[PDB]
């Protein structure tokens, strides 16, 4: 039976197979919030060294916790081969699957109603910007054929976001109908969408 | 003391609010395919429930895990509110940033090289089909001005794809320079490249 450990942030080294080549700061802000919000929610892996704990999967966690304050990390402590270690440093990230937009818009609005909370206090409290929350809640606003057409991908997302700023609602299916027919990018609906405006 | 559990399939339920709404066949497949070959390496988060026990983060690797004939899976039971169970089935999905075309072809390339397989060989490690390795090296023979692009997203990967297409390689940054500017799409591009290829 495994553990779930607490592991010092003085003991931790970097992955030495990390595949990751950037750590952007603006995700890296929204993990520290969740972290301030909820704790790490999910135990690093990592092995222990002659020196200390080398990462195997939880380097961006291990940036948000010290961005946070914490002083040690939940981990699950393996010994392992450096070959499974390699594997397992891509594999970790590889295999999932993220949620779609309107997956993610659906379940803000979930939250929204069963926490009862605004959307600046749901941005707070999932670490996301306000302007995030907003943007895929308006999504929702959409006809409900034009959502089915992005969930299929049939539609981008950014052609839903585009499909917002329309004035005149009675050309919104015929616009759709002519993007898909026609493979319209989204600069050319974007185009579109202004002239029909005005 | 928290610990992982081995919970019997027969035992766990569903998320009572998972957000998942699209279950894709293909890609548990791939889950199924990596579970055979490493078991699951990261433990489910699961409640108590009256009887048996409630997903809160893992039900695609549950579904993996029955299409692999499991019996059991590993678990960290925790005691969880009911508005902490409905925030941390998004956030454990939605706190996370994905790989770049380009850092999964590296990843590709590294693990042939430290593992000395072939792409074949590396597919059924991974759980991933043979083309998709292949095509992601491919990106590799790219120009790295080109690379970079499809590093930090401003092109797709199936542009870049696409980019391998041309006769021309004179012709490589005028077009992407268009591509970019005028936000084409990949098909738009194919197009491009089906009349600069015919001198
Ligand atoms: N052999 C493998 C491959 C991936 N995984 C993990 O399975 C999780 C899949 O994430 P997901 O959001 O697509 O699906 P769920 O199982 O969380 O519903 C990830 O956390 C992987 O790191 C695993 O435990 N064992
Ligand atoms: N408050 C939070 C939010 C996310 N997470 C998890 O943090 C992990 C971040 O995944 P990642 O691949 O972006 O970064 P790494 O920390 O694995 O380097 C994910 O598994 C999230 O489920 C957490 O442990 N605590
Ligand atoms: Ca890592
Ligand atoms: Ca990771
Ligand atoms: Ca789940
Ligand atoms: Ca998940």
């Amino acid at each position: 039976m495994e553990t779930v450990e607490e592991i010092k942030i003085a003991d931790l080294r970097p992955n030495p197979y990390q595949p990751r080549k950037h750590f952007d700061d603006e995700a890296l802000a929204e993990l520290k919030e969740s972290v301030l919000q909820h704790g790490i929610l999910q135990p690093l892996i990592v092995r222990k060294s002659l020196k200390g704990y080398d990462i195997v999967a939880g380097e961006r966690r291990f940036r948000a916790a010290k961005l946070a304050g914490l002083d040690t990390v939940p981990a699950i402590v393996r010994e392992l081969s450096e070959a499974l270690m390699r594997e397992i440093a891509l594999l970790e990230n590889l295999q999932r699957e993220d949620l779609s937009p309107l997956e993610e818009a659906q379940a803000y609005d979930s939250l929204l109603k069963h926490l009862d909370l605004t959307q600046e206090q749901l941005a707070k409290r999932l670490g996301k910007s306000r302007p995030h929350i907003a943007n895929h809640l308006r999504l929702l606003t959409l006809p409900e054929n034009i959502q089915q057409l992005i969930a299929e991908g049939t539609l981008s997302m950014g052609h839903g976001r585009t499909l917002l700023g329309l004035k005149n609602k009675n050309k919104l299916e015929p616009l759709v109908q002519k993007v898909i027919a026609e493979q319209l990018n989204v600069r050319q609906l974007e185009q579109l969408i202004q002239q029909l405006n005005q």
